[PDB]
Parts: C-alpha cells; sequence; structure tokens
C-alpha cells in the first residue's frame, strides 16, 4: 500500500497479496507474490523500518535488484532482514 511503491508502467494489480513474520530467530521475513500476464523484467529496492516506522540507515543495504517475472507464472518474493530492530519494509519496484 505505502508498503509496496509501483512506479508508473507497471500494472497495478501486479502485486498479489503480501505478508510479514518475525522468525524463529527474531527476523523479520516478508514475502511478496507478483503475477503478470506477460512476462515483465522489473527492478526492486527494499528498506528495512524500524518499531516506528522509520527507515534503518545503519543495517546493511541490498543495492537494487533485477527480478524476472515469467508470463502468467507465480512469483514469490522473499527476503529476511538482517538486524532485529526491523519490524515493516517498504519495497520499490519499477519496470527494467
Ligand atoms: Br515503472
Amino acid at each position: 500500500q505505502n508498503t509496496v511503491i509501483l512506479g508508473s508502467n507497471l500494472p497495478k494489480s501486479l502485486v498479489k497479496q503480501f505478508q510479514k513474520r518475525i522468525n524463529s530467530n527474531g527476523y523479520l521475513e516478508f514475502e511478496v507474490i507478483l503475477r503478470s500476464t506477460f512476462a515483465k523484467d522489473v527492478i526492486y529496492k527494499v528498506d528495512w523500518l524500524d518499531k516506528d516506522g522509520f527507515v534503518l540507515r545503519d543495517v546493511l543495504n541490498e543495492d537494487y535488484q533485477a527480478l524476472r517475472i515469467p508470463a502468467g507464472q507465480e512469483v514469490i518474493l522473499r527476503k529476511l532482514a538482517s538486524d532485529t530492530r526491523a519490524n515493516d519494509f517498504r519495497l520499490e519496484i519499477k519496470a527494467k
């Protein structure tokens, strides 16, 4: 919502659903399910958020990542925080 931010060249219905949980080591993991009628190459970026909703700026961040979404196949994007202070996330997705 304000959790997954899609660029103007992606369909609004790209994101099927998302969810998160804290795993049994104490780290937040999220799963975003994507699907598209046509094959699309996209580029995504993750921000981890703390208990107040502030960006955690002192954790190792991953660079922009490419992702291939095959035509009509469900794609499950799964990410795991590296810091226990992460309690939420923000995901940007744009067309390659
Ligand atoms: Br875009």
